[PDB]
């Protein structure tokens, strides 16, 4: 797999962002991840962890797995990087996303994360708190 350019929009929530891709705007959807919606629980802090790892970042990259690059309601699905680093990763370390989403074709990263949740849940952080 490959990281390709995109740049900042606007940060959503906290498992969807805005970006330009191709340079075109699409609202990202990240890959094999659930964070809460913004009306529950760590859904603010999970929106806020997003948003500031995006934002203060150099450079966005977005990372397609192999399978389907859209959802059904036009959100590309993709790794997101910021700074060198997945920001998918990032909220599941932290407690604030679950691994989830889990489909065939598009689970390249999945062992990768379900490592990181397994340390946020060992140390009880946020929605494992
Ligand atoms: C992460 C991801 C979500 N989805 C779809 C399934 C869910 O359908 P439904 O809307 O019918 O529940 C929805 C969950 O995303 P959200 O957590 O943003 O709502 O997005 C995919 O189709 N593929 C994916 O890789
Ligand atoms: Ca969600």
């Amino acid at each position: 797999l490959h990281k390709e350019p995109a740049t900042l929009i606007k940060a959503i929530d906290g498992d969807t962002v805005k970006l330009m891709y191709k340079g075109q705007p699409m609202t990202f959807r990240l890959l094999l991840v659930d964070t809460p919606e913004f009306n529950e629980k760590y859904g603010p802090e999970a929106s806020a962890f997003d948003k500031k790892m995006v934002e203060n970042a150099k450079k966005i990259e977005v990372e397609f797995d192999k399978g389907q690059r859209t959802d059904k309601y036009g959100r590309g699905l993709a790794y997101i990087y910021a700074d060198g680093k997945m920001v998918n990763e990032a909220l599941v370390r932290q407690g604030l996303a679950k691994v989830a989403y889990v489909y065939k074709g598009n689970n390249t990263h999945e062992q990768l994360l379900r490592k990181a949740e397994a340390q946020a849940k060992k140390e009880k952080l946020n929605i494992w708190s």
